[PDB]
């Protein structure tokens, strides 16, 4: 395996006393989406100063991040004493997609030593440790974030100068202050300036062997080093993973200055990561002789989609967050920067929607004792069971059985389980596994061609199983049999007409073939009647040895309807609480398994009286009968309509929510549209909505003043005034 | 191997111990069952189950495999993919170059050519070196090779 | 076993990829979307076994 170097010199570690308390801080960082911040150079191409869409992994323009900053850990006088650090340690979170990060901005500048605050010490970057993994779970003392299997690890090494990475394999160590120690607290790793990083002499296996204190690494599968330069500027760095492994990215080597990130390395594991953590640092560094580090923060990708203004240099500058308002959809959709002053429409708002009521029911146990015993018929023998008024269970069912075939044409398999139907059909036989190969809905197979056929106008699903050894109440066929031959003789003694059988009906044949076929190849005959215009009847058979087990069959097909769906899967309906009769505006509903949302309404009551439902002459459900002798209307729920009027002279905005008036606004809307609508707020937060006999709008201001052309007229006499020029 | 072997199942059942959703493999990815599984499957229908803790979301993982009979001479298979890139198409068959001429200016025709395994036809010409530096391609917005 | 894949990547080489197929009788070679002809003689980004 990689050399990774020797084991540590002691199992013993360094306590951590945890400090976090100290480290709450609020100094936010939203992404600066037009200075092109976070954004992730496109893969392989480059660009002339031209302005294109894109789509790819990006930050939100929004999101402040998660911020994180390391620190000096105790010492007094002129010497190290005992950790104190953040509580970092517990932070796992669920990898998404990548992330990429901040480091260093706050450089140049002043803050606080953070766990020795009164200092007020001057502020510098400091580089981020990681891991990475498929899993996490309790140390043995329960705490957050032990690792298993192999882990991706990413630290810095002494100075920043030199970046390590490693897959390997961690192991919990049983001295003091050490995870397989009954006195660990939490585990951290340090850095000890006092003899660390001379200035001839980089101490390049520094932040590793502290690390190595706390864990013994096995089978180590990789390694890297990178080569890194002091710089105080700020830099980006991310992760990102597909099928071609892991990729790390940064904008040093290629665009320090402008930020964009570039695919600096590509790791070799394949494994998915499901979690990603921060790794705890501290400063072993003398009492005087403390140094505050700049903050570090952390951003998510999401799969978004983005307007990018490309430099003539090829450099990305600035970029727009397509769903982060509507004036952003805007400018997407003219691939533009500067859309001409207009009104223009945007997307409405979904209306708010609310949780279930349902009218099903009701019924009893769908009786499934048929199938409990005795033997199953032959291919050509089926047996039905038309199940109407009843409730059901079907794992219950599948209990009883091995499965050695499922599936089903036009459903899911667990939507056929939970689905509510005017009528469930089940045929079911005898069918050696032996002639599986021959049997599936579809199948040109002679017992598809002669014996049995499902109507694709339903969905179906198909089953084969065999029996238990504790299920003998059912029995075996002395032969498993089939028809396959099934056609009639012509009078004339010349020609043959051949008979495929029908969907969902039995073959003619039936009537001449025995229960069984006697012997394999066995061919039966019948006159035909002269009613029939005589000539003969005729067909064929073949068998299957019986097996240990019995094998069987079953044909599953459902049947829709409205108000004759009293079909369905066992029902619970406690703690609704409450059902029709309920209001609401908007809820989600399911009646008698027909799904829908709305609001109802209690009124008349108009014809045909139960007929359950009522619909338009375009099939949308009007208004329902129920249970309490009240007829509901529904009117679905109602949208919102929304535009945006755009003065691209003084660059300002304001908004019109049309015929919904301002007695349906609210400061904020779950309704919803766009992720927000601040951008309007850099003024409305401080105002009231206006009502206007169009609508309801958002910073108009009621100047009433007489205008002959404001060129952004609202309709009627309405218009909106730009404010003065510059 | 002693025996050919593979997986039959891998679903969590419910913490209620009734209800079970089955766990599909990612394409180009591990099934998340390999925890739990060993590296052969010592005997047919050989099955194994974890309990899943609450930060889990509960349940138990479960997990079957059959095997196959040994063969005197092994038998193997494999599955082959390949990826295009735009800057990094650095992967490629041995060149036959050897025993040709001099490479790539002609200026000239616009002649084929594959640069790094992209192919195309066209003319090049003296040009000064808009951005950016080690992209290599150069694209306009009709997704046309620029330079 | 086929929940314990090894692969393969290659970057930045060159190949000869029927050598590689004379060391083993192949009783089935099918592709998608490429001739498995064609596989041999394209260039790529990567290739994966
Ligand atoms: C960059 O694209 C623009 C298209 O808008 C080209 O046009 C010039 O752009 C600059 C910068 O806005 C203006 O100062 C010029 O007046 C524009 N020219 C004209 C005729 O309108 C520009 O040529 C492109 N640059 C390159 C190097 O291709
Ligand atoms: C790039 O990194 C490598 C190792 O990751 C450096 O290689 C060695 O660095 C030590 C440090 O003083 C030197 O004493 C050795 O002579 C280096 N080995 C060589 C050059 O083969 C390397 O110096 C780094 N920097 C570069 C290549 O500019
Ligand atoms: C504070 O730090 C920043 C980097 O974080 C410094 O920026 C660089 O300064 C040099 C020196 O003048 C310039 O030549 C570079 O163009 C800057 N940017 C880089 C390297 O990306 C800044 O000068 C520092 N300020 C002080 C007062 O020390
Ligand atoms: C400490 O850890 C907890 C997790 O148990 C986390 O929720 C919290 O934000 C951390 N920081 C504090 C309490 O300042
Ligand atoms: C990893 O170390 C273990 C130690 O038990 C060994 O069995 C295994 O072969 C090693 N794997 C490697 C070096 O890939
Ligand atoms: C008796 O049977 C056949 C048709 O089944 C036919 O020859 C004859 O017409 C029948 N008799 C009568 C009276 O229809
Ligand atoms: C409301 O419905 C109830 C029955 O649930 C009925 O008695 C009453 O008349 C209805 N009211 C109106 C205004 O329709
Ligand atoms: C706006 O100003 C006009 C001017 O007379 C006034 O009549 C009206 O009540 C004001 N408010 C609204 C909501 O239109
Ligand atoms: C991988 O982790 C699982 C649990 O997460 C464990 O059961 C399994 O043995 C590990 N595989 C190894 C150590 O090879
Ligand atoms: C152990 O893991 C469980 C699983 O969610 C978690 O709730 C708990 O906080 C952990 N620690 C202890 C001491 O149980
Ligand atoms: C044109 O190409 C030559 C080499 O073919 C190069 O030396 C020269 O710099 C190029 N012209 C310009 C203006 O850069």
């Amino acid at each position: 395996y990689v050399d990774v170097g020797p084991d540590s010199v002691k199992s013993a570690c360094i306590e951590v006393d945890i400090q976090q308390t100290f480290f709450d801080k609020t100094w936010p960082r939203p992404i600066d989406v037009s200075k092109a911040d976070g954004i992730i150079y496109p893969q392989g191409r480059t660009y002339s100063n031209i302005t294109i869409t894109y789509q790819g992994l990006f930050p939100y323009q929004g999101d402040h991040g998660d911020m994180y900053v390391y620190s000096a850990g105790h010492a007094t006088g002129t010497t190290p004493q005992k950790l104190f650090v953040a509580n970092y340690s517990q932070d796992v979170k669920q990898f998404a997609n990548g992330f990429v990060v901040r480091i260093g901005a706050a450089a140049n500048s002043t803050g606080t030593v953070i766990i020795s605050p009164s200092t007020s010490a001057t502020i510098r970057k400091i580089y981020p440790a990681f891991m990475l993994g498929s899993s996490v779970g309790n140390f043995s003392d329960g705490k957050m974030g032990r690792f298993f299997n192999h882990t991706l690890v990413l630290l810095p090494d002494g100075c920043g100068t030199l970046l390590r990475a490693f897959y390997c394999i961690l192991e919990p160590r049983s001295g003091n202050h050490c995870p397989a120690g009954n006195s660990y607290t939490s585990f951290a790793t340090y850095h000890t300036p006092a003899t660390d990083c001379s200035d001839g002499n980089y101490n390049r296996n520094a932040s590793l062997n502290s690390f190595k204190e706390y864990f013994n690494l096995r089978n180590c599968t990789f390694m890297y080093t990178y080569n890194i330069t002091e710089d105080e500027i700020l830099e980006w760095f991310g992760i990102t993973q597909t099928a071609q492994g892991v990729h790390l990215f940064s904008s040093r080597y290629v665009d320090l200055y402008g930020g964009n990130m570039f695919q600096f390395a590509t790791l070799p594991v394949y494994d998915t990561i499901k979690y990603y953590s921060i790794i705890p640092h501290s400063i072993r560094s003398i009492q005087s002789d403390r140094k505050a580090w700049a903050a570090f923060y952390v951003y998510k990708l999401q799969p978004l989609t983005f307007l990018l203004d490309f430099s003539v240099d090829g450099y990305i500058r600035r970029a727009i967050d397509c769903g982060f308002n509507d004036l952003s959809q805007l400018h997407c959709s003219y691939e533009s920067f500067d859309v001409e002053s207009g009104v223009y429409s945007v997307s409405s708002f979904e209306a708010k929607p609310s949780g279930s009521v349902v009218e099903q029911a009701e019924g009893v146990e769908c009786d499934f004792s048929p199938l409990l015993s005795g033997t199953p018929p032959q291919v050509y023998n089926f047996k039905r069971l038309v199940f109407t008024n009843c409730n059901y269970n079907l794992t219950k069912l599948l209990s009883l059985f091995s499965v050695n075939d499922f599936t089903c044409s036009q459903i899911s398999p667990a939507a056929i389980a939970s689905n509510c139907y005017s009528s469930l059909i089940l045929d079911y036989f005898s069918y050696p596994l032996s002639m599986k190969s021959d049997l599936s809905v579809s199948s040109a197979g002679p017992i598809s061609q002669f014996n049995y056929k499902q109507s694709f106008s339903n969905p179906t699903c198909l089953i084969l199983a065999t029996v238990p050894h504790n299920l003998t109440t059912i029995t075996k066929p002395l032969k498993y049999s089939y028809i396959n031959k099934c056609s009639r003789f012509l009078s004339d003694d010349r020609t043959e007409v051949p008979q495929l059988v029908n969907a969902n009906q039995y073959s003619p044949c039936v009537s001449i073939v025995p229960s069984t076929v006697w012997e394999d190849g066995d061919y039966y005959r019948k006159q035909l009647s002269p009613l029939e215009g005589g000539g003969w009847l005729v067909a064929s058979g073949s068998t299957v040895a019986m097996t240990e087990q019995l094998q069987m069959g079953f044909g599953i097909t459902v049947q829709y309807g409205t108000d004759t769906n009293s079909v369905c899967p066992k029902l619970e309906f406690a703690n609704d609480t409450k059902i029709a009769s309920q209001l609401g505006n908007c809820v989600e509903y399911s009646l008698y398994g027909v799904s829908g949302r709305g609001v109802f309404q209690n009124c008349t009551a108009v014809g045909v009286r139960q007929q359950r439902f009522v619909y338009d002459a375009y099939q949308n459900l009007v208004g329902y009968y129920s249970d309490d002798g009240n007829y509901y209307c529904l009117r679905a729920c109602v949208s919102v309509p929304v535009s945006v009027i755009y003065d691209k002279e003084t660059k300002t905005h304001a908004t019109l929510f049309g015929s919904v008036a301002c007695e349906h606004i609210s400061s904020t809307m779950s309704q919803y549209s766009r992720s927000t609508r601040s951008m309007l707020k850099r003024r409305d937060s401080t105002y009231g909505p206006l009502q206007t006999p169009v609508g309801c709008v958002l910073g108009l201001v009621n100047s009433s003043l007489f205008v002959e052309d404001c060129k952004l007229p609202l309709g009627q006499s309405l218009c909106a005034l730009p404010d003065t020029p510059s």
